[PDB]
């Protein structure tokens, strides 16, 4: 298994783990953003960071005061190295099980060596295999916390957001854990033969989570949610400074614009 160079020195950042909304907690880097979700049955980690990032998830979970041997349910949005590097690690320590779209079962399973974009080279993370392969709308439940995969491909051949419901004292929220539909290529769909379904893939995603609603989004990245300009370590519980609806409109904008162009 070869990582591959990692110039962004904020995907291995340090960062301090806090409340987002209700049960769901960031727990990630300054920009791979990884998310606990506690329950009364135990706890969901949904993505890792880099192969490194095992120990700050185990670090950030204890200074939150939760208990790692609580995890029972791994989750990803997305099977690339920069949010699966270390899943393999902690799906060993936890023995919680993993669930994934089963778009990217495969790509799992050999570690990103099939990978549509950058496969051939070998292994770039450690392989993990799913104990459990979800379709598009399958549920997870947990205590009484339910997500819903949303099957959102193209990232991937098995990217997906989870969609569910928090509560605080005071209300309840609708949480979108977004796989945003960035375009990994440099080249034209139609020149991306090993993901036949590559532009349709996009362009059913595209639609697909325009049509969302929720009360709160957060990605697969923290720039991609411009978490740092809603929270800085220290701000306390705001639930409300997550809602940003013209933000999720904004981005799907551009990302919309990138499909049409075909790449980057
Ligand atoms: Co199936
Ligand atoms: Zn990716
Ligand atoms: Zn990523």
């Amino acid at each position: 298994v070869k990582e591959p160079t990692v110039s962004n020195a904020d995907w291995s950042k340090p960062y301090r783990p806090f409340r987002i909304a209700g049960n769901l907690y960031y727990i990630g880097t300054y920009d791979l953003a990884c998310y606990l979700i506690t329950t009364k049955q135990g706890n969901i980690i949904v993505n890792t960071g880099l192969a490194a990032s095992a120990l700050q998830i185990k670090n950030n979970i204890k200074a939150l005061g939760f208990k790692l041997t609580d995890t029972k349910i791994l989750l990803t949005t997305q099977a690339h190295y920069d949010h699966l590097g270390a899943m393999a690690e902690i799906k060993k320590i936890t023995g919680a099980k993993l669930m994934a779209d089963e778009g990217d079962a495969t790509v799992m399973a050999d570690g990103g060596s099939s990978d549509y974009a950058f496969g051939g080279h070998g292994s770039m993370f450690e392989p993990i295999i799913a104990d459990r392969l979800l379709h598009d709308k399958d549920t997870i439940q947990l205590g009484d916390t339910k997500l819903v995969m949303l099957h959102h491909p193209g990232h991937t051949k098995g990217s997906c957001s989870f969609l569910f419901d928090t509560k605080d004292e005071q209300r309840s929220y609708r949480i979108l854990i977004a796989n945003m539909p960035t375009i990994v290529i440099e080249k034209k769909f139609s020149e991306v033969s090993s993901y036949p379904g590559i532009a349709k893939d996009y362009a059913y995603t595209l639609q697909a989570m325009k049509n969302l609603s929720f009360d709160i989004w957060v990605a697969s990245h923290a720039s991609q949610f411009s978490m740092h300009s809603k929270h800085k370590p220290g701000d306390g519980y705001n639930p409300k400074s997550f809602m940003d609806r013209k933000g999720y409109d904004e981005s799907l904008d551009k990302l919309q614009k990138e499909y049409e162009k075909h790449l980057n």
